[PDB]
């Protein structure tokens, strides 16, 4: 089997992307944030505290003929941005882009933090990291990908995120029309439960490539590119008037600037992030200070190749016995 679903930016900045997901029978379609940095499929639901729901579409298990309470199971998750959610668990039929999994754990939120409530466009998360990170207790649950894997034509999924445009998540096949040149594959460590890999270096604009190992994770659920402070300082030093602002929460730069590109290495290959992708717009409506899309990973404890990086590439998440990542230009 295969599946193919379009993923759409939630707003004009590409802050996150939502993908429609069918849950239950008859189908209830919710727009979920596919997150290769976490491993829980959780939804706003009929169980979510009413004051914490503001415009989201909810899953109502009582209206699904295929929903079963997973008796005794609970979940609770905290993300890197300080947001959180928790609740109980159902199993139900879940379909993405025509690919169906029966018996998928659907984590029903009883509580969500303010950042989730305030984002009316995101009805929940679909985790695509390794199932070792799944928070369901006392019986850990599998991701949608892990449950689908055996049925797929090839044990893979691909992320093809758009810049200010829709893109695609495919499951079970690699669309050879969706990228240019060849795909460069690189090793993955699953030791922390992430799609963790090592970039071979970077360049700023038209500058020389610096060969240096940068461990990090491929994380579709993180907006920006978080890299070591040395790398980030070298990038922003090429932008007139850029500075790190402790008041704002990272590097800012004059909205009048033209940003340089940023290149990262994948083996001997290179992915170029256009400068435009690194613009996250005014720090507040009408401001002439703009927020940067490349930020320091200092204090996060990991480097994160978030959407700013991933959207510059066609990305293969190869879930074979020995996982690998692949990157191609597009």
């Amino acid at each position: 089997s295969t599946g193919s679903a379009t993923t759409t930016p939630i707003d004009s900045l590409d802050d996150a992307y939502i993908t429609p997901v069918q849950i239950g029978t008859p189908a209830q379609t919710l727009n979920l944030d596919f997150d290769t940095g976490s491993s829980d499929l959780w939804v706003f639901s009929s169980e979510t505290t009413a004051s914490e729901v503001d415009g989201q579409t909810i899953y109502t298990p009582s209206k699904s003929t295929t929903a079963k309470l997973l008796s005794g199971a609970t979940w609770s998750i905290s993300y890197g941005d300080g947001s959180s959610s928790s609740g109980d668990v159902y199993t139900d039929t879940v379909s993405v882009g025509g690919l169906t999994v029966t018996g998928q754990a659907v984590e029903s939120a009883k509580k969500v933090s303010s950042s989730f409530t305030e984002d009316s466009t995101i009805d929940g998360l679909l985790g695509l990291a390794f199932s070792t990170l799944n928070t369901v207790s006392p019986t850990q649950q599998k991701t949608f990908f892990d449950n689908a894997k055996a049925s797929l034509d090839s044990p893979v999924f691909t992320a093809d995120l758009g810049y200010h445009a829709p893109g695609t998540y495919n499951f079970g096949f690699i669309d050879t029309t969706a990228y240019t040149g060849s795909i460069t594959y690189t090793a993955v460590s699953t030791k922390q439960g992430f799609w963790e890999w090592t970039s071979t270096g970077y360049a700023v604009g038209s500058g020389t490539f610096k060969s240096t190992s940068i461990d990090g994770i491929a994380d579709t659920g993180t907006t920006l590119l978080y890299l070591p402070a040395t790398v980030v300082s070298a990038y922003w030093a090429q932008v007139s008037g850029a500075k790190s602002s402790s008041s704002v929460g990272g590097y800012v730069f004059p909205c009048s600037a033209t940003l340089p590109s940023f290149t990262f290495g994948v083996g001997s290959a290179r992915i170029v992030i256009p400068g435009d992708y690194i613009d996250f717009g005014p720090i507040s409506t009408g401001s002439s200070s703009c927020f940067g899309g490349i930020q320091s990973s200092a204090g996060i404890g990991i480097n994160i190749f978030g959407d700013v990086a991933l959207k510059a590439a066609f990305v293969v998440f190869n879930g074979a016995t020995t996982p690998t990542l692949g990157f191609a230009s597009k």
